[PDB]
């Protein structure tokens, strides 16, 4: 008992098996084993003594076993639990990706009405709601200027009852807070309905407030595009419109020139410039979209587009980015302050490179000429079909889903697919009842995604309940490069993207061709 139930309580048949496995009649892994274990199960590329060692003597708890160059079941499920354990790849939670090329090339964390905390109408304004999204590594922000009294602007949402507060103390706050979670370029989309002269104080503030942070002047060479992240690293860059306006701000506005948009077209005659930028709501975006894919597409190549929430949206819920993303839209606005399925996805493909802020788009939606068209799907790069497999197998230490504490969950998973429409899917497993500790549902399911490079895979885990909706217990995204195979362990986020450090789900991934 004293161990019994404390070891069986602690026990996990799966990782039995899995270990039985790749040991067979041994009881412990050498470094040939494991080997085999990382190439045949794991799919590692590294898949080498080298990465077999480092996995060792990283994990095993075992001296002896350490010493001897051996892996126990511990160390095999410390590996299997940590950071290199994960579904989430830990070599995409770096910056690898090319960070050399023009802003339209990458998609760009971005956020509508930042100010806000709550609803459109009502809801209050903080210079919290821009550290939060900052802190979320969030790089293009919006500010809505507004003339305010002793001549100081204020933000806050045009013709609403929002609460207010002040264009120099959001801006000190976005100071403190740009490069925190990346070095990355901080955009400030700013919707200016100042007087002249409250402009002139805007000016004024950035000026003193960001001072060199701030990008006042076109890079040398920035030519014919855009300047990379890179090239940006470190600065803050000026959306807005360009010479009703003083020269004080329209002259900082240097690479995102607010424009409305013209439309699409092959010569540099009628597709605005490459320091253009045309916003698009949530409905206008979706009609050419639907109308004009490639055109867009073929627009978003070198230009940036801005997309945000549809004005019903006052509930401040979002739409999915994905759709956006498929037309290569780039600064895709959400609201960050609601939980979604829409943010989830939105901060699963940002967690992506490092989290930095800035995803590299897919070679075809970097290629002026592309005939890609998510909507109508023909032969290309973009298609490259692959078979997925995703065994939910068992769960671990499901958070307490909000209730009191007397009722045990009764989780189910629902693994999704999103990308292009055609490979949108869904699936779920049965309800384990009563069970949050370590449920096991030993359940397969399998896609075929078609262009996996648009792709991000969401494992979503719910508490079922007949009487009412079912409770989200927690959740995980995983832009589908990203997706690690073999053996994993899926972290599950809270409704707020924060970490259940012991909420997992044990699966095993397979990609084939
Ligand atoms: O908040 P709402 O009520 O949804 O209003 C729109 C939203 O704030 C957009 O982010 C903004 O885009 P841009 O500033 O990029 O243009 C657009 O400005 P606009 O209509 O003046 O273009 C607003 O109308
Ligand atoms: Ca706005
Ligand atoms: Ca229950």
């Amino acid at each position: 008992e004293i161990e019994t139930f404390y070891k069986m309580l602690t026990q996990r048949a799966e990782i039995d098996r899995a270990f039985e496995e790749a040991a067979g009649s041994a009881e412990t892994l050498s470094v040939e084993r494991l080997v085999t274990f990382l190439q045949h199960q794991q799919r590692e590329e590294e898949a080498g003594p080298a990465l077999a060692l480092s996995l060792i003597e990283r994990y095993e708890p075992s001296e002896t076993a350490k010493a001897q160059r051996q892996m126990t079941k511990d160390g095999f499920l410390m590996y299997l639990l940590s950071a290199d354990g994960n579904a989430f790849s830990l070599a995409h939670r770096r910056v690898y990706q090319d960070m050399d090329q023009p802003l339209s090339h990458y998609l760009v964390s971005s956020s509508h009405n930042t100010y806000l905390l709550e609803d459109q109408l009502t809801g209050p304004s903080s210079t919290e709601a821009y550290i939060r999204a900052l802190c979320k590594g969030c790089r293009c922000l919006e500010l809505d200027c507004w003339d305010g009294p002793n001549q100081e602007p204020i933000i806050y949402h045009g013709y609403t009852f929002t609460s207010k507060i002040l264009f120099c103390d959001v801006l000190r706050a976005i100071r403190d807070y740009a490069f925190k979670a990346s070095p990355y370029p901080v955009i400030l989309s700013l919707e200016n309905h100042c007087s002249l002269e409250q402009q002139r104080v805007m000016a004024r503030h950035l000026r003193a407030i960001l001072g060199p942070i701030l990008l006042d002047q076109p890079l040398d060479g920035v030519t014919t595009s855009l300047p990379s992240p890179e090239q940006l690293k470190g600065k803050i860059l000026l959306k807005g419109k360009k010479l009703k306006l003083v020269p004080e701000l329209s002259d900082m506005i240097i690479y995102c020139k607010s424009v409305h948009f013209g439309g699409f077209s092959s010569p540099g005659t009628s597709g605005q410039a490459f320091y253009e930028m045309a916003s698009f709501s949530e409905s206008r975006a979706l009609r050419l979209l639907q109308e004009s894919g490639n055109g867009f597409v073929r627009h978003n190549v070198s230009c940036l587009s801005r997309i945000y929430p549809a004005g019903w949206r006052t509930d401040s819920s979002n739409y999915s980015p994905v759709e956006m993303w498929n037309g290569g839209c780039q600064i895709v606005a959400l609201n960050f302050q609601t939980p979604g399925p829409e943010m989830d996805v939105y901060l699963g493909c940002f967690q992506d490179n490092g989290g930095c802020g800035y995803v590299l788009k897919p070679a075809f939606l970097r290629d002026p000429n592309t005939t890609f068209n998510s909507r109508a799907l023909t032969q290309g790069p973009w298609w490259r079909p692959e078979r997925l497999r995703v065994r939910i197998i068992s769960g671990q230490q499901l958070p307490k889903v909000n209730k009191n504490k007397n009722s045990i969950v009764d989780p189910k998973v629902i693994v999704e697919i999103h990308g292009v429409g055609r490979d949108t899917g869904s699936r779920q497993t049965a309800v384990i009842t009563n069970n949050g500790f370590n449920p096991r549902w030993d359940m397969e399911f399998e896609f075929e995604v078609t262009v996996p490079d648009l792709a991000l895979v969401r494992f979503m885990v719910e508490d079922y309940d007949s009487s009412s909706k079912n409770d989200f217990i927690g959740q995980s995204t995983i832009p589908w490069n990203s997706l690690k195979q073999g053996y994993r362990h899926v972290h599950l986020l809270s409704k707020n993207g924060d970490q259940h450090p012991s909420a997992t789900l044990f699966v095993k991934i397979s990609i084939q061709d």
